[PDB]
């Protein structure tokens, strides 16, 4: 299993490399477009990055449901 301390830095790292802002400002309850104010491109970027880095199974379906930080962090954290 993977410690939440790892996923936290991991997920945040990507979100930072994709957007380019401070991982801190990125709220967990907030979304990628809701608060972040990003576009569909951002969300999709995080999705692929997850199934690429975390090697998780995030298909179109799971990709449509996972469009928020809390949602993403929840999925990965749940799929240890």
């Amino acid at each position: 299993g993977i410690p939440l301390s790892n996923i936290e830095e991991r997920v945040k790292k990507i979100i930072v490399e994709q957007l380019g802002v401070d991982e801190a400002e990125v709220k967990n309850e907030a979304s990628f477009v809701d608060d972040l104010g990003a576009d569909s491109l951002d969300t999709v970027e995080l999705v692929m990055a997850l199934e690429e880095e975390f090697d998780t199974e995030i298909p179109d379906e799971e990709a449509e449901k996972i469009t928020t930080v809390q949602a993403a962090i929840d999925y990965v954290n749940s799929h240890q």
